[PDB]
């Protein structure tokens, strides 16, 4: 933050946005040409396979990133994690032309394709840390209530990043025609690639025995804060997509005029909308009354709202079944925005503060690494989450409710929110145990 | 314990559950006597007004026993308690003979009762106190491990008492006469009071500025421990009632051939049960893998047990309803003595723990205070938990469920159990972090 401290997060901001978007086009690409030209088993897939793909991304994540930052220092990491990406969308005309395919699988199209997806998660996890640590170090350099700004205002530019993506990739791979469709990511990574080079000089570079062993009693003092992060970040996820599927289960309005994969982004416009309100008035509230939220009690009063957005979700799913008792309806669909917002309180009050908890044991000679593995725990608690949605889902009946629009199943609805409540109270209830045990 | 330990551990059981015994006893004759003869507002009650003069028994011990620790020592605080009682069962033969309501209430009936009920409710909070403290101070001379043995005894004996005493004073005052029972209480409590006498000499007496001012040091800071219980026992206090309300609405099975009110005995035979199999169980191997519950992770963890025996109540609250929806049942009634033995967990390792932490913050100059208002908190989650019930009971519609057997009402008790279980959850969420403080 020499004098352009505003143009460079701004260039972050952009250049993360511009990441995921590329990341979420590319992989739409990838997973609809291995659905359709062969690949025996076809993925079996449609949709969904995003969000899985994502947490096996942050499964990557922690190796990557340390790998990155322990033999490749800061600057070069995202340096080359953007080349490996450029090696993916140079790739990518394989996929445009036949003759890529007809090299690809005319020989010994899967192995590649894996060797693609694999490099392409490291590459997308290490940029994304990486540019994460950048911000990170340099609103340090700034100041702490400026650290805070600064990280709620990168939560929300992911937030408009992933939204901007979003749309933009299904109207242009949807409308127009598959070329754009292409050129689109690589343009795009190409410009937040010139933008960065055109930010070097206002970033500040850093340099990459008994002192690394020091850091491992740093390690089994912080990792049962973050292992029980897990059962957190298991809860979270399928009500990322339950409330969908309770949203699905009713009456939608129709007011002002996919609709499935929407709801996916109104959980991301709630947070879009949530940090400019907690930016402006919930920090300058918080000095000034004394609250002391010292980067703990605000991430144990998030699941705190957590276990209280489970609340409002069992309170409702009450609701819902009592009304049919009285002999469907929309069942107060108007009624789930203040859970949609009250789950946006929690992600806002959980993520953020958690970010900024993990440069507190940072020690700067792994900063990178234990945001890689900060990440892996929502991808364990994703692909761990959805193998719980999946096994409640075909033998289950749990998780079987999509089926028949929950009419007529052993849907077990409130028994599930039921014990997630129980569930998260436990995750609640051993975090402040450990979080008691991490001060001590 | 100089050589008889047993015979004075012994000798106090007895005395306390005697005590229990007759005060049950004297406050089923005084109600009746109230509800029959004229007291014009006829206290409107038949049943469930013990519980809250039990309540008020606790509301007024605090007072009481800090008065009877301050200004009479320990043992004359016992004696003139007793003597109190003595007093007051000399006041019976005015409820007995009709000259003594026709000199009553034939001049300035109701005052009368009213000093007797206060007198009585002081005398018994008194001696439950001191009892409970000579026994502390007699084990804690004795052993630690003899200490937390003899408070689960003692908590077990006073459940033997009760279940002695509803029985007893049942039968005799149901079946045979009135004579009988009024010489059942006063020749209990004379026995006991020549038991007592008897074991004077195993027992150990002890003689009753800015020293002073010093334990508002050690007040300010175990109270938020204890104001926090009043929740939790607020949260308790219907589930012993609820549970009751749960097992009346299913269908009672027929097996080896007041039944509304026995419920309230089984909540109590439970606790007659996992004492002894807590004490040569559980102890031995709490001790050997070293899981260091110390007073405190004991309390938590039976609230933890507490908050699952809502989970267990809210997961059978939905199996009920879900069966309906099929299309009463007794709807897996014996599905309820797994729930009904989780709550006695919960209840041996809130109450005998919570009873050897009071004497960790002890400081011996007003332990028998400390223990009248530990008794409080549960007379105060009683009295507000019977409100809480009685607020939702005529306008409330949540706890209006008895009327019709729960077949035609706004009776919401699946909300209940749900916010129960968030409250509880709450609770213990409030105890951890207040409880992470305490350590401090």
């Amino acid at each position: 933050p020499r004098r352009w401290r505003r143009a460079a997060g701004a260039a972050v901001l952009l250049v993360e946005m511009l990441e995921r978007a590329a990341f979420f086009g590319v992989t739409a690409n990838l997973v609809l040409y291995l659905n359709s030209t062969n690949f025996n088993w076809t993925g079996e897939q449609a949709t969904r396979a995003a969000l899985v793909f994502l947490g096996a991304s942050y499964l990557l994540a922690p190796v990557g990133g340390w790998l990155a930052d322990v033999y490749l220092g800061r600057y070069r990491a995202v340096a080359l994690s953007l080349l490996l990406y450029l090696a993916a969308s140079g790739l990518l005309p394989a996929t445009a032309f036949p003759d890529g395919r007809s090299s690809f699988c005319g020989e010994m199209c899967a192995p590649v394709l894996y060797a693609g997806l694999l490099l392409l998660g490291l590459a997308a996890s290490s940029v994304r840390s990486n540019l994460t640590s950048f911000g990170a170090d340099q609103v340090m350099d700034l100041g702490r209530d400026a650290t805070r700004r600064f990280f709620n205002w990168f939560y929300w530019s992911i937030n408009l990043g992933a939204v901007l993506s979003l749309l933009v990739v299904a109207f242009i791979q949807q409308n127009i025609s598959f070329l754009l469709g292409y050129s689109i990511p690589v343009g795009c990574v190409g410009l937040a690639f010139f933008i960065f080079l055109f930010a070097t000089p206002v970033f500040i570079t850093k340099p990459p025995p008994q002192e690394d062993i020091a850091n491992f009693q740093v390690l089994v003092k912080i990792l049962p804060v973050m292992v029980t992060l897990v059962p957190y970040w298991m809860v979270y996820f399928q009500m990322q997509s339950t409330y969908v599927l309770q949203g699905l289960h009713l009456h939608i309005p129709n007011i002002f005029p996919i609709p499935e994969a929407w709801l996916l982004l109104a959980n991301v416009v709630v947070v879009l909308i949530l940090v400019p309100l907690k930016d402006r008035l919930i920090d300058p509230l918080l000095l000034r009354c004394k609250l002391l939220p010292s980067a703990l009690q605000k991430m144990a009063l998030g699941m705190f709202f957590g276990f209280t957005s489970v609340i409002v979700a069992g309170v409702l799913e009450m609701e819902r079944l009592h009304y049919i008792h009285h002999n469907a309806a929309p069942l107060s669909i108007w009624w789930q925005i203040p859970q949609y917002l009250l789950i946006g309180i929690s992600e806002i009050f959980a993520s953020i503060p958690g970010l900024e908890f993990a440069y507190s044991e940072a020690p700067r000679s792994m900063q990178g690494a234990i945001m890689g593995i900060f990440f892996c725990l929502s991808g364990v608690g994703s692909l761990l989450g959805s193998s719980l949605v999946a096994l409640l889902s075909l033998p289950g009946g749990w998780l079987h409710c999509p089926k028949d629009f929950g009419n007529i199943n052993n849907c077990r609805m409130d028994l599930y929110f039921f014990l997630l409540a129980g569930i998260q109270a436990v995750t609640a209830l051993l975090f402040v145990w450990i979080a008691g045990r991490y001060e001590r």
